[PDB]
């Protein structure tokens, strides 16, 4: 029985801490580009999704670590897609929060591996995908990415 | 195993004829507003979809019928959503094509019924929904709506 | 957010009347065989589904009309599958109910068409499928099939 | 466009190593009971699934560790369901293959946490779920569980 007008997708996560503010890009039809920043953790994180064959700029999550290395991951959409996302969660001492944040991220597509970005220190996590696609990102962000999760769909 | 970067949704239809030119809005997360025109058939058909909580203007399919009455169904999204779409398919003599078109359309939500619009002549068709949502429209259009179909999702 | 332990599928329908008693086979991974009976309407309707590569007999819905012609539709699973199901709904006078029942049914796969079975009288209905599969049947049955619906999945 | 008669579900994993023999229970409508054994790792792993309101015993994966302690996790289906599965993957001294096996497993439902079972040594992994359900298990087994994966559905 349908009780709401908003469609849904499987959602896994979040991995990371309770700090920062929650955000959810929602779901689309695929991923075209990922723009992030990294240093001793992951700072900025924004995505260019595919929306029915055309690019759609997702909401930005710039964080607040201007010193970080900026990176643009341009996927050969639609032939290239993520088959795994992994990383590390843990406290970043200098933040003085005592809460876990995303210290590192690695993106593996059917074509190549991007990363590891940030610092691989803390507790690892990984989401290998055998069938289906990540069609959206969600998480929490403050000065850095506190947590991350994914929307999945066939 | 995943072999493409484009996600998908269930698709039903089309109902109608082979005339006009094919179009497919793709899929989104919901429906906010439906714009259409009608007279002896359904002429224009355009939708304002929901895309993760924000409106997204779907591609237009105005057809070309100056005399048709225009209707703007503004749903109380997300509390109100379609639970059924029905109508009639059949030849419209004046088009001189001999091909079926969408003569009528009725939209029923969990709150009320909109229509019938057009003329209920020809062969009826209906898509009652018990679980899930219409998240996108597709079809064919010329001077009027030749055919219509739907993308469905939970 | 997940609030129940039972998974779900999109469900379309029901087409037919409010008579009889409700039944729902639930969802599986495909359809292998359909056994029905027909005359001036569709009486019995029972399915053998596929469950992860192996046959699984669903609950029976024989109705209570013993005089109909019995038919067995054995699909070449998994290469052959339904791409459309259509039929007619309408009153059957000898039932003395004045409520619609399933008068006729037609099953079209990517290989061939089965039917029409029963009597093509009343109001037609059709469910053409472009993407996705019927993975379960539901409906209402009394003396004959009063209504029918489908569980859909990618 | 549909090109096969078998439906599908999202599949995540595998977590663990390449040893043992691959197995896949397929997908169902939920989980009713989990039977496993553990010692210096996870040995046996068998599940009783829900299939449209009726239990369905999945194929067994007994492994081969007579000394392992057996555990039966009977969920209060459908009110109780897994919201997270986590564990550890790592080498076993007695295997001398340098390849990982599932050393530990922890099952968290919306009602309680079962485990940890086995030994929490090696590299941790976790699959927290925010929306959707695990409707099937897959993996690899020899004397113990080498790897594990999940079928997911809304």
């Amino acid at each position: 029985t349908q009780t709401t007008g908003t469609s849904q997708t499987i959602e896994v996560g979040l991995w990371g801490g309770p700090g920062g503010n929650a955000w959810d890009d929602g779901s689309y039809t695929g991923i075209r580009e990922i723009n992030l920043s990294h240093g001793d953790a992951i700072g900025a994180f924004s995505v260019i999704y595919d929306l029915n064959g055309q690019p759609f700029t997702g909401p930005t999550h710039p964080g607040n670590e201007p010193s970080f290395k900026t990176v643009k991951i341009t996927l050969d959409f639609p032939n290239e897609f993520l088959v795994s996302v992994s990383g590390y969660t843990g406290v970043l001492a200098r933040l003085a929060t005592g809460k876990d944040v995303i210290r590192s991220l690695t993106f593996k597509t059917n074509k190549k591996t991007y990363g590891p970005y940030g610092k691989e220190e803390g507790t690892p996590f990984s989401l290998p995908i055998e069938n289906g696609l990540i069609v959206g990102f969600k998480g929490r962000s403050g000065f850095v990415v506190d947590a991350i999760g994914f929307h999945l769909s066939l």
